[PDB]
């Protein structure tokens, strides 16, 4: 979809960055073969099965660049160490395996074309716009209903790298979920962006996420080309 549908929240001061959850990425049993669990790669992993591991937290304010590369002293091992700053989340977890959500609206600073990049170890499905990333205002309703992944990228697969290019408002909020997933080993998150004004990749999504209460009514987008 090159135009996705955006939301207007209307609302007076928005809440700055995204809302994230983390929950477990346990290895299997210590004699199995391979020694990774295979759930994230199941089609419902990112909808209904990462609920089946344990919450770690649910932190807010997800902001500023959230590229990393987390380099496994060892393979077949949980390993603990942090993630970037960006993430609001200080303690050491299981950096080697591990699942993140992240979601909330994205907000363009200049109208045009943009070019979402991504890049993952092991995993980056991104859902962008009202409806397949969740309804406006609406996102508790539809928080499990997102459809065909926009970008999506797989360590090891014939599509590691992937991108989405989109006509964007700078008056609407857009409706984004990031789902990652480090299966074992080394960890890595790239997400940039890439508009026809700037001559470099932007990295660094502070001004960008937002987040909004869910209304009764919702708060579909008031800009429209047809
Ligand atoms: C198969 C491979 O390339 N590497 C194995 C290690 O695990 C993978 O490492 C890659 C990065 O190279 C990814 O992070 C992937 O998610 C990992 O599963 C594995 O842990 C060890 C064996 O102990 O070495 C390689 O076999
Ligand atoms: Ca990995």
């Amino acid at each position: 979809t090159e135009f996705p549908l955006g939301c207007s929240p209307n609302v007076t001061t928005p809440k700055n960055g995204l809302s994230m959850e983390l929950y477990s990425y346990d290895y299997l049993k210590s004699g199995s073969n391979p020694c990774w669990d295979a759930a994230y790669l199941d089609p419902n992993y990112p909808r209904t099965g990462y609920k089946s591991h344990r919450l770690l937290a649910k932190v807010e304010n997800v902001a500023g660049n959230i590229n990393f590369y987390y380099h496994a002293p060892m393979g077949c091992t949980s390993l603990f160490d942090t993630l970037p700053q960006a993430y609001n989340y200080r303690t050491p977890l299981t950096m080697t395996n591990f699942t993140m959500l992240l979601y909330g609206y994205f907000k363009p600073k200049v109208t045009g074309y943009h070019t979402f990049t991504i890049s993952a170890d092991d995993l980056l499905f991104v859902n962008f716009g009202a409806g397949n990333a969740f309804d406006c205002c609406k996102r508790e309703s539809s928080a499990d209903d997102f459809g065909n992944y926009q970008a999506y990228a797989v360590w090891g697969s014939q599509t590691a790298k992937d991108d989405l290019t989109v006509h964007l408002d700078a008056g609407l909020y857009y409706p984004i979920r990031i789902f990652f997933n480090n299966r074992d080993n080394d960890g890595a998150l790239s997400l940039t962006l890439k508009t026809e004004s700037d001559p470099n990749p932007v990295i660094d999504f502070s001004d960008y996420f937002y987040s909004f209460d869910d209304t009764k009514d919702g708060c579909p987008g008031l800009v429209s080309y047809d």
